[PDB]
């Protein structure tokens, strides 16, 4: 199994090479640096001890967090949420606009909170500072990635943008690379509210970051030089609202990607008896397509049909779907069984903006920014997303080759 | 015998409340009448291909709820009912949505450019037969397929200069058409879909055949307009977006109209309190206000005040609380005539709020235009309620 | 029945402001003893004295109608979710924030829309603002604000402030600001009512706020500078209008809309941060020894003589400490969703019924600490030269604000002491 991981890295690493514009001039200590630096991370945080104990030690932490927030629902939207509705829709109750999209909201407020007293920019400024020194990385992409982590789509030009004028092709690349594999601390809690497992997930970004730098320095490499909130509680505020256009955007989207891909079932299901299939869903053709790029990532195959189904689900879709028909295999009420391994590299991979429309999202919302660049931007949009694609997968198969602990 | 008699009433009153009694062009309006009820005759006399579109589209509105139903989830399941009752009901979740995914179908349409050729189509035959603008053309076939507030993301090249004429015509065309929103609602609330096809078909001609009524055209068309969707997924979703915070606006400002109406009927209630006669509604003071037309129609007096606090409330408040009322009159007086006619009578969405939606968004692509566009909502409401109401005597026609 | 603790606190307030004040000497004595009068004259007039007192009644059932004809609209829209039925099967829980009030601040949005464009509004105004500026030394603009204040809050721009407040003077910026700061829109007034605050008290809090408002203002801040009124304005393009009335109920309807968001939102966010403080300070208390403690009852032991200066007994002291805090740091809305759950017997906790009335005025009001930045970014659209001043005077603003609402509630221990 181990070199089957392996394997899924080399793998990886050439489609890398192969679409790179410059297959030289890749220096190796920042790249192989990087690398190093992720599977170290994803090794200290599973396979020793210590790890386990620290990362579960921060799901009990911001598992905290949300039940603060879900407290603070249950006084926005009273007892719709409470225990009364399982009694009563049962597997049905469960409210997908008024739980999850919520934490969205709170979130962004305490993330605006957080810039604010200055917390984030503190650790952004530490941990950029360890990537620039040990790589060698210009000082304003490290920075991008570190709060990319941390922080939405939105609050997150707020570091990056004075930089932003003078700088070069690879930079940019690198703020949207990092920008793709990374998740926002908003989507994130959903994602936790949704089901989905935590620890994996906060694994997921802590890696989704420097992989980011990582393929976005392989793609292409750097070939010139290089270079308001009045108190705290409006901070919590304009968090708040902003968090509210947020996730208005988020539940919509959602609603219509789901039900537009209802559509196309109904057509390509259609279709199918003219090619005699009476039955056919998307979900199963992206199935078929991803199904090799879920055999390299080291799923066994046959869970391997479902893990390529959904991870094309992602890609060509969207995360939330994605994971919103994996929490279907989750909850055990099923008798659909997937492995642990299958679990991990599944819940890894689909955490990341990687999409079609994060296309759109970037050059559009960094063009307020830096107009100038709007074409080169959307010129690298489609490789971008191929970079965050990328490195999530890498994370994804590191994942993989760790079987020293199991999922929950 | 009453039904044509009627029709002639209603072009009647329209031309009265005119403001051009020129209009060069009779071939025009009566024309459009013309293809208004043999589409009519079209889709219900004669013989496929409208219980396979009307169940197409059927089906359509079921991956609306699949959406919801992953959104929402059990909120808007039926065990609502078992809980609460037809007042389980819940018009914001289960409908305002329905404007999000239509929206987002469009843009996508667009972008795969399905409806630039629909509209090309349709219009192109419109403006082909009865010789008029374009524009009018345009949104009057997106008026078929999509509603009132999905409408004007077209026009926008072409709002800018619209000889205030094509401008009147697409606000009452909007206000009469039903496709969208007040279509899905319709489904949901039960009234048979099919039929309201059909009145969505015979909706869109009449608003061009009123709104020709009262305010004709002069000046050159054509030539306008001197951020993109880019992708098919950016498309779908920046579609929904628009689409939703749309719906968001529709829902409050129908909140908003309902319950001042309702502070009405507590003016009514309280000047007539101390004038002793008390306890007048507006539902009876329109109930005999538009009595007479209700009359008029080819609805007997029988049944007929019944056609005024409906058509009553469908002009002040919509359409919806007066079908609620309606389905109130319809288990125990209700003549099937009478009854088909109400029905399609209270098909439309086209109402105070209404104007205030394609007053405001409408305003929001053309602000110099602001005022123009705003002075003319009533005139509108009467437009494409009258449009409505032609398609009404022209099912009491085959009745 | 001696209630002369009460006057001991109208003392304490007013020596606060006075002490606080920039200019000691420029108080103009006739300006600000007649605000206060007339805040404790309207406090006998719609309290002690009966006739008021009916008048009161009849307002409040008739904008309780109102409120009536809003649920009706709810029950439109939103359907049965906030049907009786919650309760036979929610119970308690089944009263939802979301559904049951934020579209009474739509509605009421709306409705006032309504009344700026039919004039209703305008007219009472100018009535008020004519009153003031008559008796009193105010100058035209800042009546009119303090005016409109009680009726329309910075939620709904003011705009008989736009031609004036640009190049207008410091004590009557400050005079516009701590108005603001000391009243409620409508809106947010409805939606203390669905809350279940008692509304005559409510509707009292917008109208006592007002001259209060200016007592204060001209208190920390007096007038050292020329007037202008109807010299010189100069207004811009007639605005920005509405059309006719219905796009009046459109406009005033959405703008209700997306503050009910804004409010939704931002009430998610302060619960659930003061829940995790509450964590905070829960632990590091759970150190030193006490398990149980919060942000709440630190600010109540802070707030404390506060409380008891201004007609709170003492053994409810602690309690009003918490809220009147609530209402400071951070907003009004908090507050009273603590409070509520003093109104009603299932409760445990009574409280005095003087109590209830004062601490139910206290917290009417939108001083809190974001209020602050909400009007330097509302108000710099208006006039961005003045923003530098705004800001400097933003924190003296919201202790304005603050004391007027603190009067007012003094004033109200003082006569519901009385009749009751
Ligand atoms: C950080 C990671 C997040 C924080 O970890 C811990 O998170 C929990 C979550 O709340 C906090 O509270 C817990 O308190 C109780 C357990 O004692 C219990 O009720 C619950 O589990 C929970 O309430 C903890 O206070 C918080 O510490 C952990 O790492 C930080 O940095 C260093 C590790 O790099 C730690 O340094 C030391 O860690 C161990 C302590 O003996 C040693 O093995 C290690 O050698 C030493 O360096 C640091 O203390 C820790 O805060
Ligand atoms: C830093 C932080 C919150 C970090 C949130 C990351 C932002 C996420 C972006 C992805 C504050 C750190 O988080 C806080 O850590 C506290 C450690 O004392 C937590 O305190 C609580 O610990 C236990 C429960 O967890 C209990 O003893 C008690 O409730 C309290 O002491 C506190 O809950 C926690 O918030």
């Amino acid at each position: 199994v181990v070199l089957h991981s392996l394997l899924g890295m080399a793998v990886l690493i050439a489609i890398a090479v192969l679409l790179s514009t410059d297959r030289k001039a890749i220096n190796i200590r920042t790249v192989a640096g990087a690398f190093l630096i992720q599977v170290a991370l994803g090794a200290l945080v599973l396979y020793v001890p210590q790890g386990r104990d620290m990362l579960g030690e921060a799901s009990k932490t911001i598992s905290n967090v949300i039940a603060y927030g879900n407290n603070g629902v249950d006084f926005l939207f009273g007892g719709l949420v409470s225990e009364k509705m399982f009694e009563v829709f049962g597997g049905g109750g469960f409210v997908f606009a008024l739980r999850v999209l919520p934490m969205i909201v709170f979130f962004s407020s305490l993330m605006a909170v957080l810039y604010y007293i200055g917390v984030m920019q503190l650790l952004i400024k530490v941990i950029g500072g360890f990537l620039q020194k040990m790589l060698g990385t210009s000082k304003a992409e490290s920075m991008s990635a570190a709060a990319l982590i941390f922080v939405g789509q939105t609050e997150a030009p707020l570091v990056v943008r004075p930089y932003i004028r003078r700088m070069t092709e690879s930079e940019l690349f690198a703020v949207m690379s990092g920008g793709l594999a990374s998740v926002a601390g908003s989507v994130l809690a959903g994602y936790v509210q949704m089901g989905v497992p935590l620890p994996y997930l906060i694994a997921a970004s802590f890696m989704a970051a420097p992989g980011g730098l990582l393929f976005a320095k392989l793609l292409v490499p750097e070939t010139e030089r290089t270079q308001k909130p009045t108190n705290v509680i409006d901070a919590a505020a304009s968090g708040a609202v902003t968090g509210a256009q947020i996730a208005i955007a988020v539940g919509a989207s959602l609603l219509a990607f789901v039900a537009l891909i209802a559509m196309i079932n109904g057509i390509i299901g259609g279709v199918g008896g003219w090619f005699g299939h009476g039955d056919l869903t998307l979900q199963a053709i992206l199935g078929w397509l991803f199904s090799p790029l879920a055999w390299v990532i080291g799923v066994p195959w046959s869970e391997a049909g479902i893990a390529g189904s959904l991870i094309g689900q992602k890609v060509v879709i969207n995360e939330f779907v994605a994971y919103s028909e994996f929490v279907k295999y989750l909850k055990p009420e099923a008798a659909v069984q997937l492995s642990d391994t299958t679990k991990a590299i599944i819940s890894f991979a689909l955490c990341g903006f990687a999409n079609l429309g994060s296309i759109a999202v970037l050059v559009g919302g960094l063009s307020i920014m830096a107009p100038k660049r709007r074409k080169d931007v959307a010129r690298l949009g489609i490789k971008a997303v191929v970079a965050g694609s990328l490195s999530n997968l890498m994370s994804a198969v590191i994942a993989g080759l760790f079987t020293g602990l199991s999922g929950a």
